[PDB]
């Protein structure tokens, strides 16, 4: 009644073979961070997690030098390397002056073959939806998209906020994501501020729109398309955009 | 809160160890080109203004004498010789029917050592991406390279600005570069055109596919995929290709 083992795993793409004893509250949100330890969280494609990610004040850090996508250093998305399926994520984050971050859900660790058989580790960010979290005053991102589709809690480049009650840079916001038999609401500060349905033809529509539609980018598109892939299931985790963010209270619900 | 200081280098690789005041209108952009004079700007490689470049009507002027990439006489690239990072260049440019510029940003200024150990100055291009200068209708080149990606605002070879909304020869068209964090946005006449991502597999990936890929130019995709040096900055600049042009309204935002 007081925890609940947690399944993860260590490295790319292998089994959940080990467990985590992780708190879980009256209401049976599970506490995945411990405000302490990264315990059952490693980088995407990885079995350590990148020292740019460090844990400050009870809060799990991104510290960031400034090349956007570059993910230069000792770098990288992070995630929880347990797979949901039906759930609810709550947390709080805050973000830098003119910052860049995410939480990614259903995320699956892709790789391709390159043109000599050669693995290469795709991004997060194509096979999992994306949260946004952003300075929406000074990023320029906030100004790009279509109807401030990339402002924080927006679907990114998808569905924007609505309202748009971020508070500003520096200041904690929460964050809820909820993925319940493909419908998908995300939440900031304690209001829903969009919902959207998987696998169905709007699903379809809204890629199709989108930098990942199938003429931009095709395995994006395939692999957003089915979502989770074959088992509808996949990674909460964290972006290195190479910005300066916080994290803390993540809280998941795991739902059926 | 009317003018900056902006700091800028007199001759090849030199400190930027003087500075102009620069007026700075209340959104922050820094007017730097005054309508009248030189000040701050240099030929690239150069400490002086290669006579071909003129001032008439306000404006920037290469005067060409149709050598295509020669760059005969007293000719060659011109910089605005202070290194840039995070900001967004707007100006307007003209060309002459056929006429063929471009415009050059975090460039840097390099030499090669020959085989006897003398210095040869390397093209801006080999470290600068470029913004297409082009008369899309008349220059046989716009029909060249892949899908229009060699017609204006085009990153040059690489990315075709899409959509194709140039105005015609002897009109002004005006430009948008953003470089915020490795993000890059062309924007033309108030259009944004294409966005990339600097230091990332896939800004490797366009290189690889590019004129400047590592087996056919292996020092042009050294500083390019490590676009802007060890800081990630350098100079804004425009083209000679031998092709009469008109730059003007040129104005930078400092961003961070
Ligand atoms: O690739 C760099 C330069 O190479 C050639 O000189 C092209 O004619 C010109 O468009 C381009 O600016
Ligand atoms: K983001
Ligand atoms: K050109």
């Amino acid at each position: 009644a007081n925890e609940v083992a947690v399944s993860y795993s260590k490295s790319l793409k292998a089994a959940e073979m080990d467990s985590l004893q992780l708190p879980v509250d009256a209401d049976g949100y599970i506490t995945i961070f411990d405000g302490k330890t990264f315990n059952g969280w490693r980088g995407y494609g990885k079995d350590r997690v990148p020292s740019k990610w460090t844990i400050e004040d009870g809060c799990i850090k991104f510290n960031g030098s400034g090349g956007g996508e570059a993910q230069d250093g000792d770098g990288g998305d992070l995630i929880f390397a347990h797979k949901f399926k039906n759930f609810e994520l709550e947390m709080e984050w805050k973000v830098s002056k003119g910052g860049n971050s995410g939480i990614f859900y259903l995320a699956q660790e892709v790789t391709s073959k390159d043109k000599d058989g050669n693995d290469v580790l795709e991004p997060i960010y194509i096979s999992a939806p994306e949260y946004q979290v952003l300075d929406n005053d000074n990023h320029p991102d906030a100004k790009l998209g279509k109807d401030n589709n990339r402002q924080s809690a927006s679907l990114y480049d998808m569905i924007p906020a609505v309202p748009q009650n971020a508070k500003p840079f520096g200041e904690w916001n929460k964050a809820k994501i909820m993925v319940y038999k493909g419908t998908v609401v995300h939440g900031q500060n304690d209001e829903n501020v969009l919902e959207y349905h998987l696998w169905t033809k709007q699903w379809t529509d809204l890629l199709q729109a989108s930098k990942f539609s199938q003429d931009k980018w095709p395995l994006a598109f395939e692999l957003l398309n089915n979502c989770g892939g074959e088992n509808h299931e996949g990674f909460i985790g964290m972006q290195d955009h190479g910005d300066d963010v916080w994290f803390r209270n993540i809280r998941v619900k795991v739902l059926d």
